[PDB]
């Protein structure tokens, strides 16, 4: 599998033509599953996933989507509340590629975005895996914005390679990771102006109006999916301590916590999370 095999373009409605990016495997096998990346700077599915991708795709048909302001997605300059307005391209592209009910695998921004899907559409979402998702965390001890969301806003104020591998190194507990390679790769693809663009449109769109849209943690009691939650225990963007009320009030929840693994569950803990997430999704 590669970037150009897999990759998709799809056009829905949202308020208009929005064009949707994504990566598609394992075509032939029963289960679709759709995974949705986190917001990091020059963060897309590809290069959140493309590991990951190879081995769920043996498992499930795969459908690893750029969110809107991510990737290959169209960038727009204005939007609702981030998560709803992904959701909303999301059950667009649900439609037009006929699918019924599916589950979703997220990460950070991603695991937010699945989740209000699966309260805005809920016929439409099956079980959910969530790793340090965003939306229905709330932070009962870390003081917000937390070193992560500070790291990244500092970078979107002054979009700088410095900046951006100071956000990367709290991306991960194993600092080791955040190889010169990696940080000049995220860093291309972080400071193009289209991206700039959307990153500022994504924070701003958590204060406008409809911002209790992002307050999922009031909701998720409704769910009635059995969910997952995987937390790396020193997760420096959305803390363990954001996992609390999730796991309280969803009725089917589940929490599996790794040690020595930070924000980025799906790199440090690869293995045991495609693992988790295969037995959860039931393959
Ligand atoms: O994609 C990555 O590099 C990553 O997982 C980063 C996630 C941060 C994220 O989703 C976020 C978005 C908005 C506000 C705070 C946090």
């Amino acid at each position: 599998l590669t970037f150009e095999s897999t990759s998709r373009f799809a056009e829905v409605d949202v308020d208009g033509p929005l064009k949707l990016h994504y990566h598609e495997a394992g075509v032939g096998n029963d289960q679709t599953v759709v995974l949705l990346h986190g917001g990091g700077p020059g963060a897309a599915s590809w290069t959140n996933f493309s590991r990951n991708i190879a081995v769920l795709a043996r498992h499930f048909h795969v459908l690893a989507v750029d969110q809107p302001g991510y990737g290959h997605s169209d960038k727009r300059a204005e939007h609702g509340q981030f998560n709803r307005y992904a959701a909303m391209a999301l059950k667009g592209l649900f439609d037009q590629l006929g699918l019924g009910r599916v589950p979703l695998v997220g990460n950070a921004l991603g695991g937010g975005t699945a989740v209000r899907f699966a309260l805005d559409y809920p016929a439409r979402a099956g079980r959910l895996v969530l790793m340090g998702p965003g939306g229905l965390s709330i932070n009962l001890f870390a003081p917000d914005p937390t070193e992560g969301v500070k790291r990244l806003s500092k970078f979107s104020v002054a979009p700088t390679r410095e900046n951006l591998e100071a956000f990367l190194r709290v991306m991960v507990y194993d600092k080791n990771l955040i190889t010169p390679e990696l940080v000049d790769q995220r860093f291309a693809l972080a400071s193009t102006p289209e991206s700039l663009t959307a990153t500022r449109a994504m924070g701003k769109s958590f204060a406008g109006a409809d911002f209790e849209a992002g307050m999922m943690w009031r909701e998720v009691y409704r769910l009635r999916q059995p969910v997952l939650l995987i937390w790396g225990r020193e997760d420096r963007v959305n803390p363990l301590d954001g996992a609390l009320v999730a796991l309280k009030t969803i009725p089917r929840a589940q929490l599996h916590v790794f040690g020595q693994c930070g924000h980025w569950v799906q790199v440090e803990k690869f293995d045991e999370f495609n693992k988790l997430t295969i037995e959860f999704l039931g393959g």
